[PDB]
């Protein structure tokens, strides 16, 4: 299924990547998926890449990772390209400005991305707005039924105590939402890493399951109309995990994750422990892009033992090519997230990796994807 749409990318790709600043070229395909002129992927996908996490049903494996469209003013397009889910966000209660620029820095040579951006987003009033508007083109759009569309949700940079931002996300934008992010892992947020302790964790996790159902409690009508999203039901939560951790810390939450019913674990993060990358050196933040891919994988296998395969893994590192996203399954994850392959290879990034796996699966020996998980 080729696409002249696509390949006009890619020449200005080569471009951006050498010359252009990244925040910039972040801004310009956001702004250029605002107005719906990007590439379209209206071929069907292979039934035997479709996944599911619980009673979340994905169309394929691929979806774009959290701090894309922090803002859900680009979601109808970037779906659009190829993908079957996205992650908007990380939001806040109240937007931020993040820290001062440049804070994105790219290294073609590893494959690499640095960014230290702090939260930058609108705030969860006016996300919410744009998301009501998504979820109503949604409903008279073919190419937006049934994908599915998760927030990731974090603090403001001041506001401590950070259950509070939380519960106010939920009660704003939970009904449009089909899964929640909890992020607690994110490096450009002093002390956010530190709320993983087992015990803050627990009633971090605690409070925002116990927030979302409470706001069927007082509803009026019957759910179809309460749930304004893709599932028609309360939106599954998932925490999302930075890979610097101890064994035992690492252990514990884990349990954690297991005594709370958490719905899935996002694995993983950028991470801040890489030290390799000459032209990162003066540069602080966190990393994210191939040099994060076997770091990660390890993780999943980690803590997709720590959880006896009980509590799904969503990957999220370094995935750039379709046996990357294999590796990822085979090693315990159910679906994949693609960030930093969309920087370096643009447009073609859903279209491509979705040949890849699908190839790499039958050579494989599978049936469906299923029959991966955690094979290795
Ligand atoms: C510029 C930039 C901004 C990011 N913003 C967020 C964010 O707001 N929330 C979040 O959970 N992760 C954020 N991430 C992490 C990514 O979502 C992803 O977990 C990580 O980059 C690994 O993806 P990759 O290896 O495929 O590039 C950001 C990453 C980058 C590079
Ligand atoms: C999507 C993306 C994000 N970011 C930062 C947040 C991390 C980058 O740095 C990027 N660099 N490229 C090259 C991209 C992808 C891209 C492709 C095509 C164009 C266009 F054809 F329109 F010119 C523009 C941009 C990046
Ligand atoms: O989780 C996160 C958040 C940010 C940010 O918005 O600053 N950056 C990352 O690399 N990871």
């Amino acid at each position: 299924s080729y696409n002249p749409e696509f390949f006009l990318y890619d020449i200005f790709l080569k471009f951006c990547l050498k010359y252009i600043d990244g925040e910039i070229c972040h801004d310009l395909f956001l702004l250029l998926g605002k107005y719906n002129i990007l590439p379209y992927d209206t071929s069907n996908d292979s039934i035997y890449a479709c996944t599911n996490i619980k009673h979340l049903d994905f169309i394929n494996p691929f979806g774009v990772a959290a701090g894309f469209d922090k803002n859900g003013v680009c979601i109808d397009s970037i779906l659009k390209l190829g993908f079957s889910f996205i992650e908007i966000g990380t939001i806040t209660p109240r937007g931020q400005t993040g820290n001062a620029k440049p804070r994105i820095f790219r290294d073609v040579e590893s494959r690499s991305i640095i960014n230290s951006c702090g939260f930058n987003n609108m705030g969860c009033d006016k996300v919410t707005e744009n998301l009501i508007l998504f979820r109503k083109r949604q409903e008279e759009d073919k190419l937006l039924s049934k994908h599915i569309v998760g927030v990731s949700i974090g603090k403001n940079k001041d506001t401590v105590n950070i259950v509070d931002d939380l519960k106010y996300c939920i009660n704003k934008i939970g009904r449009y939402a089909d899964y929640i992010a909890i992020n607690v892992s994110s490096p450009n947020t002093p002390g956010l890493r530190d709320n993983q302790e087992a015990g803050k964790l627990k009633n971090i996790i605690l409070s925002v399951k116990e927030e979302i159902d409470n706001l069927e409690k007082n509803n009026i009508m019957n759910d179809e109309f309460l749930w304004f999203n893709t599932t028609k039901k309360k939106p599954l939560v998932f925490v999302k995990l930075a890979p610097d951790l101890n064994q035992e810390q690492k252990k514990e939450i884990a349990d954690v994750l297991l005594e709370t019913n958490i719905d899935g674990m996002i694995i993983s993060n950028t991470t801040t422990q890489i030290n390799d990358i000459k032209s990162f050196e003066n540069k602080k933040g966190g990393v994210s892009g191939a040099k994060l891919k076997d770091i990660s994988t390890k993780f999943i296998c980690e803590m997709y033992n720590y959880t006896n395969k009980q509590i799904p893994i969503i990957a999220s590192g370094g995935i750039f090519s379709g046996l990357d996203a294999l590796e990822k399954i085979e090693a315990g994850a159910s679906v994949c997230q693609l960030y930093s392959c969309l920087v370096f290879n643009g447009m073609k990034s859903a279209v491509q990796i979705k040949r890849e796996l699908n190839h790499l699966l039958y050579q494989r020996g599978y049936y469906n994807l299923k029959e991966a998980i955690g094979r290795k």
